[PDB]
């Protein structure tokens, strides 16, 4: 074991037998295994980890190591002969809107992030892996191929660094290295009010003791809230535009301001906090701040879960929706309710529904501005076009008026995130989402595609004629196996995503079971569940179903005209309903009375 940098937690708390609110960091969920679900512990693996030393080192870190019998390919390789296209032409999924994409991106972000050591790093070290491409330790550079434009423009790799681990503990016992994840692993709306104490204070209003989330006080929506801002430097979203001096915002997960859609609904979800701490007060004057603070965010939680399980996970799983995630039976407290490492593989389905424009819509639904599209490149880490051009208000109105692209085997991921993505700690519009979702994989150490064929009761092919009929395509097999030279060696991610889409689903077979356990195990092994017996009253529960997107929306904007079902294709003003034909949250069953 090399004397080499590593974060690892000690990292225990106790708990509270009685408490009937979530902790923040997800411990005591579980009363015989309390650290399970906890933020800031490891990934859990459903399937031993796969490195080329087994250890901790990747495949394709060194040269003369094959693995299975033949070198991996570069990711930037397979990203440019499989993933990438030009034409954006008919690639919008005709069924899906652009909050379908949206919905999954902050799910994603409720329950797991896997952030890099470098953060963590000297600066000698983070400069030598962008200045000279050289490997080593952490950084583990994504070298171009031969034939490949960004060498004439950009140098000859994209700088990446190794995501962190919970670091060599006694005996320095033979264990695979076991990424860190750093959210809680149960769907509890972390995204909005942290996985971590400091944090957590941090966004709330301790000033008024009315539970209310911490408001931008520099610039209000019409008078509606915006998140505040948050205070470090470099921050990139100042960077991007160092004219407007907008810096990017503060909330519950690092990466809200990712993207411009993102922040947005970072933004609903937090005026959706602030409006339930009003409406409880006035119910209840004698509730006192905490007691504020905690029951919104419990409301907000379990509003998340019944719009994932209710409405998103039907239409991304679709058939078999019902043969992972059957009805629900309650608390099982043996569930391990961890999110597992190949999640966050899986879960980058999204990468290929991601368009490459978005739009501000007027309140007829129409072009607001003469630029009102723009490329999803210039919105990377862009609160500034929020801030001082419209709000959110347009922008919603495009996540419910606009597509979701399609994913297909010949246009993958758009160019704006395969050529054009921007990081912080980089200058240029110059990444590849695609490859360095690759290199993740290997970083990871995830085993291949077969292994996880296997895994999920499917076949393994073989040859290429194996592979041609499980992907039901000749060109794009014949293509994997000229880089692969085999199936065993397919990397997840890309194995996953290429398997035609299932029945009323927008995956393939392979993901639908690794995405379908993933989740039936984080709700059935989650003690506050919404509809866990007890968590809720009777009456609260019956008020509780009727959430909707459409609500949310109506609630928390200046909007009076969306669709009655959000993530469907809805265009306007054929599929859209005045606000007041939508059920609200009824919230008088929270009115706890003396008696
Ligand atoms: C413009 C929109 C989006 C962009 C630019 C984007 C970009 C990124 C980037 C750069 C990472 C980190 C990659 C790494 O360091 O390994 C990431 C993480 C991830 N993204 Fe996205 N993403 C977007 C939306 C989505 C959507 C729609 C989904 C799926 C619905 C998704 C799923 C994920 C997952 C699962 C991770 C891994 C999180 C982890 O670290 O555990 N993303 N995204
Ligand atoms: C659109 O999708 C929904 C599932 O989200 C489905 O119920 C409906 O039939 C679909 N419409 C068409 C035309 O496929
Ligand atoms: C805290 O809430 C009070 C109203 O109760 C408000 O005036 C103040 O702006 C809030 N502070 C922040 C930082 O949101
Ligand atoms: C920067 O923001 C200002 C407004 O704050 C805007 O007029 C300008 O076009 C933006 N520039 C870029 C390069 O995005
Ligand atoms: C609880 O989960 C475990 C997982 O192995 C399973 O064996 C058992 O069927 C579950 N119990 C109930 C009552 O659902
Ligand atoms: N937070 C900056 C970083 O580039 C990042 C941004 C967005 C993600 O979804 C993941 C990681
Ligand atoms: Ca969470």
């Amino acid at each position: 074991s090399w004397e080499v940098g590593c974060g690892a937690p000690v990292p225990l708390v106790t708990c509270d037998e009685q408490s009937p609110y979530r902790t923040i960091t997800g411990d005591c969920n579980n009363r015989r295994s309390p650290a399970l679900g906890a933020a800031n512990r490891a990934l859990a693996r459903w399937l031993p980890a796969e490195y080329e030393d087994g250890l901790a080192v990747p495949f394709g870190w060194t040269q003369r190591k094959t693995r299975n019998g033949f070198r991996v390919p570069l990711a930037r390789e397979v990203s440019n002969k499989i993933v990438g296209y030009l034409d954006e032409e008919g690639v919008l999924d005709q069924n899906r809107s652009l909050l379908f994409m949206q919905w999954g991106q902050i799910v994603d972000h409720d329950l797991d992030f896997a952030p890099e050591t470098e953060l963590g790093s000297s600066e000698h070290s983070k400069v030598q892996c962008e200045e000279y491409c050289v490997q080593g330790d952490e950084c583990f550079p994504i070298m171009f191929p031969k034939n490949d434009p960004k060498l004439k423009t950009q140098g000859k790799c994209m700088p990446f660094f190794r995501a962190g681990f919970v670091c060599p503990t006694p005996p320095y016992q033979s264990l695979a290295r076991d990424q860190i994840n750093a959210v809680t692993s149960f769907l509890d709306a972390s995204l909005v009010y942290g996985s971590e104490p400091s944090l957590a204070s941090r966004l709330r209003n301790l000033s008024s003791p009315l539970g209310l989330m911490a408001v931008n006080q520099e610039a209000w929506d019409h008078g509606l809230a915006y998140p505040p801002f948050n205070n470090v430097k470099p921050s990139p979203c100042e960077f991007i535009n160092t004219t407007a001096h907008v810096p990017c915002f503060q909330a519950g997960d690092s990466r809200a301001s990712e993207q411009i859609l993102l922040a947005t609904v970072h933004t609903l979800l937090l005026r959706e906090h602030n409006r339930l701490a009003r409406e409880l007060k006035r119910l209840n004057p004698h509730w006192d701040g905490e007691m504020l603070y905690q029951e919104a965010r419990k409301i907000l939680g379990a509003f998340i879960q019944i719009i994932t399980f209710r409405d998103y996970l039907p239409i991304v799983l679709g058939s078999e929706m019902q043969k992972w995630i059957p009805p629900y039976q309650g608390y099982n407290n043996s569930v391990d309710p961890r999110i597992s490492n190949v999640f966050t593989f899986a879960f980058r389905f999204g990468h290929m529904e991601v368009p490459s424009t978005v739009s501000r819509l007027d309140e007829n639904y129409q072009p607001w501005g003469p630029e009102a599209e723009l490329p999803l490149h210039t919105l990377f880490f862009n609160t500034w076009r929020i801030i001082k051009d419209g709000g959110i208000d347009p922008l919603v109105r495009g996540l419910l008026a606009k597509n979701s692209k399609l994913m297909n085997q010949n246009k993958m991921v758009t160019s704006e995130l395969r050529n054009k993505l921007f990081q912080p700690t980089h200058k240029v519009h110059g990444f590849d989402l695609a490859a360095i979702n690759l290199q993740r994989c290997r970083d990871h150490g995830m085993p291949g595609y077969n292994s996880w064929r296997g895994f999920c009761g499917l076949s393994q092919p073989k040859t290429l004629k194996g592979l041609q009929a499980v992907l039901k395509n000749k060109v794009l097999a014949k293509k994997l196996l000229d880089l692969y030279k085999t199936p065993d060696n397919i990397d997840i991610w890309i194995g996953g995503n290429a398997e035609p889409m299932v029945e009323r689903g927008r995956v393939g077979p392979l993901l639908a079971c690794l995405l379908g356990r993933q989740f039936q195990q984080i709700r059935d092994g989650d003690r506050f569940w919404w509809e866990n017996p007890g968590v809720f009253t009777e009456k609260q529960r019956d008020s509780l179903q009727k959430v909707s997107f459409s609500r949310l929306i109506c609630d928390n904007t200046h909007i009076t005209k969306v669709p009655l079902h959000a993530f469907q294709a809805n265009n306007y003003p054929h599929d859209f309903v005045d606000c007041s034909a939508v059920d609200k949250l009824d919230l008088s069953p929270w009115a706890s009375r003396e008696n």
